[PDB]
């Protein structure tokens, strides 16, 4: 029983938050629940509607109550850099001026390794499919989904291949269905019936996933919240998203999660959405139609 392993170097782009021993620090149980989220979402991709095989393969990846994890998550390293960071979206009102909520938080910047590992190789895949798909279409922490949390892969090593990881737009419309494929190559191995589940209405899943980008900055001082009002026009590209957001131009886990996107030393706000069925749905759609935001995916 082979020991096959791979590590990840992330590195923050937006200061990671804490849900609310307070004190910042990367645990690796949270970020193995977001991998697990995040493996639902991608081999929804291929399961579809089947909520049973997913069940299946995900109990055996990531455990239960009953099975054990044949994945381990640890960090085995940081460089983590504490610091007050403002919150994505929140704001404290004051005489005259209204002012947005500091907070303690892990600094842009700092970054800490994972050690993903596995008896069994294509777990190791899966494993590291999940974490990839965390780190492009998700982030981590407290108020994940607007925007905070934002991570990149500094580094990365595996025992298995696996998988491009994209540097422009169209490489990264690419990475999705390349995780797609690779998801379902796996599952075909593990499974008997094809991808295919009906029409395509699976809640939080890749089987409806969409993706955003929009604005640029080419620094990344200039990218996070920063300004106390949104009155002056020095705004910084989330400030910015933040305003455009605020106003009535919408027309009306979470469906929709943005964060910030590094391609190629440009820096962009994607935005991930994941349509589903019972729940009740254009206008986010028509919302990101009027910002004029880019839908890199579907191509």
């Amino acid at each position: 029983m082979c020991m096959y392993s791979a590590t990840f170097t992330l590195e923050a782009i937006t200061p990671v938050f804490m849900r609310g021993q307070s004190k910042a620090e990367i645990r690796a149980a949270s970020i193995k629940g977001l991998m697990r989220w995040w493996f639902r979402a991608l081999s929804g991709s291929y399961f579809g509607n089947d909520v049973e095989g997913l069940r299946r393969v995900e109990e055996y990846v990531f455990g239960s109550t009953k099975r054990e994890s044949r994945v381990v998550v640890e960090v085995v390293k940081e460089h983590v850099e504490e610091r007050f960071c403002p919150l994505p979206m929140v704001w404290k009102k004051k005489k005259g001026v209204t002012t947005r909520v500091s907070q303690r938080a892990i600094a842009p910047g700092s970054k800490f390794t994972l050690l993903l590992t596995s008896d069994d190789e294509e777990v190791l895949k899966l494993a590291c499919y999940s974490l990839i798909g965390l780190v492009y279409f998700g982030g981590i922490g407290f108020r994940c989904s607007r925007g905070a949390g934002s991570l990149k892969i500094s580094s990365l090593k595996s025992d298995v291949q696996l998988i491009d990881l994209p540097k422009n737009k169209n490489q990264l419309g690419q990475m999705v269905n390349d995780l797609t494929v690779e998801i379902a190559k796996i599952l075909k191995k593990t499974f008997l019936c094809d991808h295919e589940n009906k029409n395509c209405t699976s809640y939080s899943s890749f089987w409806c996933f969409y993706l955003f980008l929009w604005g640029e900055k080419a620094e990344l001082e200039e990218v996070y919240y920063r300004s106390n009002n949104l009155e002056n026009e020095r705004l910084t590209l989330l400030d910015l998203f933040e305003k455009e957001f605020k106003n009535k131009n919408n027309h009306l886990a979470s469906p929709i999660k943005v964060g910030i996107t590094e391609l190629s030393e440009k820096y962009h706000v994607r935005v991930s959405v994941f349509k589903t069925k019972i729940f009740k749905w254009d206008n986010i759609f028509v919302f990101l139609e009027n910002i004029g935001a880019e839908r890199i995916y579907p191509e």
